[PDB]
DNA sequence: ATTATGACGCT
DNA sequence: AGCGTCATG
């Protein structure tokens, strides 16, 4: 009763940048914009791998880890931007120079993790606070939410969607307690007020919209962003909880949607995520872990922990390589030779970081995958990473793979590698 | 031949 | 340290 916790001091969004890698193309290219359109990595095989999709292309049923040429099947009309290549592979250096564009003025409102090129979670609990004190006791407008659906509204005793949004943001606002400034439903609203403020200055700065969620944790937060997009956003109230979960696929909840998800659904025998509050925690705990199973336990109550860390820059920086099917690595002159290349976009990435970000990496990862493993890497070795020099590098990752070939033959290398990766890991102020 | 990343957990 | 999982609706 009054001590149970229910989850509901912070208020948490997460923004999630629509289709970010087109959205990048369309904003350098007006031919794009408003068009069916997606990014490809190559051509030559198979029309080149689709890694993201506008929506007007996913109308058609154009997916990512699609081939271009299978797309187009789909939507003979389809757009197409490639990636940027660079010492023989893919250069993603355009999307992540917009995704700094983006997490800085995001910085501006509050404190951010960065959780991929594309989405980050906002820490928003003092932000409302500040926003509140502003705000008197002043009723929150509906102008003041544009964009904004409040799941789980309009319910209860026209036909059109922006009516329905409002529909259900007039049932919200007009059911508020705009006179406790300690409500959990207010905190959210006001989150909500500043998440539109968000939103709309990165497009206003940057040209790119975004989609978000707000909710009182990073994993609501998610869920609440994937229920309404493009350029929309979804608050999720603790009290949404559980209709909104009494129907939601397990594998709809960050972290289940693998081989952990698919075990709680096939130890337990249920589907959705509210079926989890029937089990206690130690019953939980018995099938999944102690730690994973106060998460879930918790969780199908709409209540994490899990904070949001002050963490704008990535924490590594990688540069990869698959070599499938016929090209994969087969001497010793190749090995090198792409060990260099990766390396030397390693070395160049690794330089702008510590001129930008007061910080050198120290270790260097070497990963690969050898042809016929199922896995996917099927090594990995660190060494010490003392120099930001390409020739070092790719030196100093030959020397930690070298002892896989199998082959009797130095200058041949057996069994061929599909795949190498150089990592920069552990950074330290400098 | 579902890339090229990048997060975190386990032991 | 090296390996595995999860994610990109
Ligand atoms: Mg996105």
């Amino acid at each position: 009763g009054p001590h149970m916790a229910t989850g509901q001091d912070r208020v948490v969004a997460l923004v999630d940048m629509d289709c970010f890698f087109v959205q990048v193309e369309q904003r350098q290219n007006p031919h794009l914009r408003n068009k069916p359109c997606a990014v490809v990595q190559y051509k030559s095989w198979k029309g080149g791998g689709i890694i993201a999709v506008s929506y007007e292309a996913r109308a058609f049923g154009v997916t990512r880890s699609m081939w271009a040429d299978d797309a187009k099947k789909l939507c003979p009309d389809l757009l197409l931007a490639q990636v940027r290549e660079s010492r023989g592979k893919a250069n993603l250096t355009k999307y992540r120079e917009a995704s700094v564009e983006v997490m800085e003025i995001m910085s501006r409102f509050a404190v951010i993790e960065r959780a991929s090129i594309d989405e980050a979670y906002v820490d928003l609990t003092s932000a409302v606070q500040e926003r509140l004190q502003k705000l008197q006791g002043q009723p929150i407008s509906a102008d003041l939410l544009p964009s904004t659906y409040i799941e789980g509204l309009p319910q209860g005793p026209t036909v059109q969607k922006e009516g329905m949004r409002k529909q259900g943001l007039f049932q919200w606002l007009d059911s508020l307690q705009i006179d406790n400034l300690t409500s959990p439903d207010l905190q959210l609203t006001v989150g909500a007020v500043i998440v539109e403020e968000m939103r709309a200055a990165i497009e206003r700065e940057t040209g790119f919209q975004c989609s978000a969620g707000i909710s009182h944790n990073k994993v609501l937060a998610k869920l609440a962003c994937g229920l309404n997009k493009p350029n929309r956003q979804t608050l999720v109230s603790h009290g949404s909880v559980p209709q909104l979960f009494s129907q939601m696929p397990i594998r709809k909840i960050r972290s289940l949607g693998g081989k952990l998800g698919a075990s709680v659904i096939e130890i337990l025998g249920i589907e959705y995520m509210g079926e989890l509050t029937q089990f206690t925690e130690s019953q939980l705990q018995s099938h999944f872990g102690e730690k994973n199973g106060s998460w879930l336990y918790a969780m199908c109550r709409g209540i994490e922990h899990d904070p949001v860390k002050p963490r704008q820059l990535p924490k590594t920086i990688g540069c990869s390589k698959n070599f499938p099917g016929k090209t994969a690595l087969a001497t010793r002159e190749q090995v090198q030779w792409w060990l260099l290349q990766l390396a030397q976009e390693l070395e160049e990435r690794l330089t702008k970081d510590r001129n930008d970000n007061d910080r050198v990496a120290t270790q260097l990862v070497v990963s690969i995958r050898v042809q016929g493993d199922k896995r996917l890497s099927s090594l990995r070795r660190c060494c010490a990473l003392t120099r930001y020099d390409a020739h070092k590098m790719s030196h100093d990752a030959f020397t930690v793979i070298k002892n896989c070939n199998t082959s009797g033959i130095q200058t041949e290398w057996s069994p061929p590698l599909t795949m190498l990766f150089l990592c920069a890991t552990k950074f330290s102020a400098s």
